[PDB]
């Protein structure tokens, strides 16, 4: 029953968001964080490097989230960001950040920027670690970002 | 808002304590601890070591007409002499209350935790707060829980990471 980081990542932010609010989804991939916040966003900006439902309220943007400040004008309710690649940012979280507004959210999964985070004024900023600490296959955690 | 590590310690104890269950409070202090978890459980064991605590507590009880909670003056690592019944929720606040220095200790600390550990209901949550000797109990808690059987036990840190002077944190515990 407790909340595994991912799921915590969705009630962040859902809890902020509402029909009038703009988010953003740095990291599209597969889409399933678009469709989620779709549903609870007025608009939503998705980003990804890599080239049915009836949806629309939804921009879908191909070049580095780090062109976010070219892109989206608008002050920022909730945003969310993946980090970490599998085997085979930082100027965009900055940019988030500026462009969050008040009361706003940045939830990032991670799967520099620790020392990033760790470094905001705790008087505009609370940043929380979410993380498990007995799982036998590293898995992934949750840094909660609120901007006051 | 975003939950301080000691709102969350409530609210992650809260969501599976009913007037079946027994809960326990393994550093009584000024009793805020006790007093919340008596309102929410069937019967609460609170346990500290100096007296202090335990009049400061009873204070409180008798002022709210509080008549579920068993004060006890000895260490927590005594659990299982005075509790028999499987175990709802528990809590640990770490560290010291001001009144001087009588601070939660590594060995005893996580006797304790094993042995409420041990008397969960499958279910059943531990909720612990970490003040940081500061270091040598936070280090010891933390490579304690991190050993914890997965398939047994879901072990979560809730830590601050842009605020200066080290603040408290969290480590939640549920029994699967
Ligand atoms: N072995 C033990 N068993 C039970 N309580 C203990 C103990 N060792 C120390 N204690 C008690 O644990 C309590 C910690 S209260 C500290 C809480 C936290 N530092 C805060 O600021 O709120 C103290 O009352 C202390 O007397």
């Amino acid at each position: 029953m407790i909340k595994r980081p991912i799921e915590l990542s969705h009630d962040f932010l859902s809890q902020v968001l509402d029909k009038n609010s703009i988010a953003i989804d740095a990291t599209m991939g597969n889409g399933n964080d678009t469709v989620f916040l779709s549903h609870l966003a007025k608009k939503v900006y998705a980003f990804d490097v890599q080239e049915q439902l009836n949806i629309k309220n939804v921009q879908l943007i191909l070049d580095g989230h780090q062109t976010i400040n070219k892109y989206v004008t608008e002050p920022i309710r909730a945003a969310i960001f993946n980090l970490g690649y599998l085997p085979s940012t930082l100027t965009a979280i900055k940019k988030i950040l500026e462009r969050l507004e008040i009361g706003g959210r940045l939830a990032i999964m991670v799967y520099a920027v620790l020392n990033f985070v760790k470094e905001l004024d705790q008087q505009h900023f609370t940043v929380m670690l979410y993380q498990p600490l007995n799982q036998i296959n590293t898995p992934p955690f949750l840094v909660m970002i609120e901007k006051l």
